[PDB]
């Protein structure tokens, strides 16, 4: 933003933006898996409790 | 369509066919996950019965 005008530095911004926002989806992917495995041994706690 | 040429108009429908293949990904995605905890609790209830 600092050395690119807003047409030039629009097609940069949003080569960032595709990547960083690709990365979210990869990390809440994992995350919400994740949870699932945590979520499944709290239940089996939850049981042996 | 209606308003771009093949040349600029493909460019521009690939932008959209680019965020509405991620956003049906996305929801693939997450739709399998609920699917594995409706999975989990019907083999639950299952045992239940």
């Amino acid at each position: 933003l600092s050395r690119l005008d807003k047409v030039e530095a629009e097609v940069q911004i949003d080569r960032l933006i595709t990547g960083r926002l690709q990365s979210l989806q990869t990390y809440v992917t994992q995350q919400l898996i994740r949870a699932a495995e945590i979520r499944a041994s709290a239940n089996l706690a939850a049981t042996k409790m």
